[PDB]
RNA sequence: UGGCCGGCAUGGUCCCAGCCUCCUCGCUGGCGCCGGCUGGGCAACACCAUUGCACUCCGGUGGUGAAUGGGAC
């Protein structure tokens, strides 16, 4: 049930008393510096609420992400990191 | 009062201060007691439920069942 490698990561796990703006800077706050990041995109309804996904230009970069930030302490709760199932429409648009 | 009716108590006007609140956060809002009818919204705050793969915002419930004193005529 693995997926497989996407320029896209999907967040889940994350605190979901933080609004919807704060949550957005704040994650580009800590993985910025893995790449360039199209968007992030984050929602509160009751389907999608605690999970984020941040769209990176570029593999390599959704890669490191990944690796390095697995399980790491955000406003509280271990962050829980995948790969995206399928692709962000911002990156179909192109790739 | 978010919109509305009744009961009771209470002389008046004004100034200061404190305080209160989901629905014109303030100095031309309110701040004795009690019952009842009833709309909006989840925006904020709170709580319940939720571990959920999206690219159209989008689960639910709760609060006013609130808050005092002093002074000048
Ligand atoms: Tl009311
Ligand atoms: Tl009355
Ligand atoms: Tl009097
Ligand atoms: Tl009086
Ligand atoms: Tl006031
Ligand atoms: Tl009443
Ligand atoms: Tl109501
Ligand atoms: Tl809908
Ligand atoms: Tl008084």
């Amino acid at each position: 049930p693995e997926t497989r490698p996407n320029h896209t990561i999907y967040i889940n796990n994350l605190n979901e008393k933080i609004k919807k703006d704060e949550l957005k800077k704040s994650l580009h706050a800590i993985f910025s510096r893995f790449g360039q990041i199209l968007d992030i995109l984050v929602s509160r309804s009751l389907k999608m609420r605690g999970q984020a996904f941040v769209i990176f230009k570029e593999v390599s970069s959704a890669t490191n992400a990944l690796r390095s930030m697995q399980g790491f302490p955000f406003y509280d709760k271990p962050m829980r990191i995948q790969y995206a199932k399928t692709d962000s429409d911002i990156i179909a648009k192109m790739k």
